């Protein structure tokens, strides 16, 4: 595979469906690279438990914690952090309200070279452990000899793309690591960055954030084909904003405007989007507790239920992971057969307005939120008009692309309900023999 896309390992599936897997401390691990540095960009964090996944004589090697907490937040997570004394911490400002850091990122420099790292997980013991989660890890970037003036750019302006995300959080400490990247040749990057950061932008910044960035990449660098209409679109994800009082109002007129972009040239594409429903809590291998991280409330639910007609469950036979309760967030556009797909993103942004933005100013202004990042896999970036699906994802022509759930999507029985995490379920036990009482 030139992929480089992994789930985390799941505990209690068979080791079949761990082989190609990867924990964090597979990630962290010495034959990846000898640790000089490194920086946990990341919203929830367990310093005590993170510090453990490094390997012991990594241990004291300085780390910097990227969060966007504020005020008894800000705080505890200081509090936590203090016994180490190589770990230093950058609050991501986050000016407009309701925003969140949801960012999941490492950036790891070696003595041999630099690596990025994109995810889904949180820095928790439970987010490594039962989820299904996202990886996508970069080649090993070789340093620029002192001296040698090339740009070390990639085809897909990754280079310049990350620099600019760090550019935006206005932050010293990430200051340092954009002169990090600065004298590496991140020259092989076959992915595309797309990132959210907060703010109000018109004008040539429009492109660059969230939805619109994603439009951008799709008009520049995808190909419409004959009857894209009948290309789905899917949405995969672990939380849902509150999206209005009608799909008008941003799912179907921006939001699904900008996924089904596709080349130069100027809806009745179908939606699909997957998130668990109860049942598929209820029977996971957490049980109901996998239900604290997808928050999803009841006070926004009830606001929009027109919206629970476009969900499907959450099913993963090809990866063995239907147990596996998603965090990993993926948007794709799959042919009308589910055979190939036009593109696959994998990121941390959620089915939010906070996440991707929403137009403001009669259309002249894209309004964010939050802080998120993902990677976008387009064939032209592989050479490929589209990419084969993998049949199973842990199975054996390598430039077919590793789906992590099955095909098609499953569309909720009348009996199921999407999962809302602040209200309880007492009808029937989990796994562990437990109700949900919040
Ligand atoms: O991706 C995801 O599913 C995700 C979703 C939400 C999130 N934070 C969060 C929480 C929250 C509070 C306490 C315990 C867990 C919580 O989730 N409450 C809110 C309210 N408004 C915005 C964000 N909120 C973080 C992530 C993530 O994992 O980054």
């Amino acid at each position: 595979n030139p992929f480089q896309f992994y789930l985390t390992r799941v505990s209690g599936v068979k080791p079949k469906y761990n082989s190609g897997a990867l924990h964090i401390k597979d990630i962290l691990s010495p034959l990846f690279g000898t640790l000089v540095s490194s920086a946990q960009f990341n919203y929830c964090f367990d310093v005590d438990w993170l510090v453990k996944q490094y390997p012991p004589e990594f241990r004291k090697k300085p780390i910097l914690l990227v969060h966007g907490d504020k005020r008894e937040a800000k705080a505890h997570l200081h509090a936590q952090a203090k016994p180490y004394e190589n770990i230093s911490l950058c609050q991501a400002k986050l000016d407009i309200a309701f925003g969140t850091h949801h960012t999941k990122m490492m950036l790891l420099l070696y003595e041999e070279g630099l690596r990025v790292v994109i995810h889904t997980s949180n820095l928790i013991h439970a987010d490594w452990h039962q989820k299904t989660q996202g990886i996508w890890l970069s080649p090993l970037y070789p340093r620029i000899a002192d001296g040698t003036h090339k740009s070390g750019e990639s085809p897909t302006h990754f280079k310049a793309d990350l620099i600019s995300y760090l550019m935006a959080y206005n932050a010293p400490s990430l200051k340092e690591w954009i002169d990090v990247i600065h004298k590496h040749d991140l020259s092989e990057t076959n992915v595309y960055l797309i990132g959210s950061t907060p703010g109000r932008f018109q004008g040539s910044q429009k492109d660059n954030w969230g939805h619109f960035r994603l439009k951008k990449l799709l008009k520049d660098h995808a190909s419409s084909m004959p009857n894209a209409e009948s290309w789905p679109v899917v949405g995969q994800f672990s939380s849902v904003g509150s999206l209005g009082a009608d799909e008008s109002k941003w799912l179907c007129s921006e939001f699904k405007e900008s996924m089904l972009t596709l080349g130069k040239e100027s809806s009745s594409v179908p939606l699909y989007l997957i998130y668990p429903s109860v049942e598929n809590v209820r029977t996971s291998l957490e049980g109901y507790p996998a239900g604290g991280s997808l928050p999803y409330s009841i006070q926004t639910a009830e606001k929009q239920n027109w919206l629970h007609s476009y969900f499907h469950k959450w099913s993963a036979e090809t990866s063995g992971r239907s147990n596996a309760m998603p965090h990993i967030k993926t948007y794709m556009r799959p042919s009308p057969d589910f055979s190939k797909i036009a593109w696959f993103l994998v990121t941390s942004a959620n089915l939010s307005k906070a996440a991707w933005g929403a137009l403001e100013k009669n259309g002249t202004q894209l309004m964010i939120r939050s802080y998120e990042l993902g990677v976008l896999f387009l064939p032209s970036a592989f050479g490929l008009d589209s990419f084969k699906v993998k049949q199973k994802f842990f199975a054996g022509p390598m430039a077919t692309f590793p789906v992590p759930y099955d095909l098609p999507p499953e569309l909720y029985g009348s009996k199921d309900r999407p999962w809302i995490w602040n209200i309880p379920y007492v009808k029937a036990p989990d796994t562990h023999g437990n109700m949900w009482v919040p």
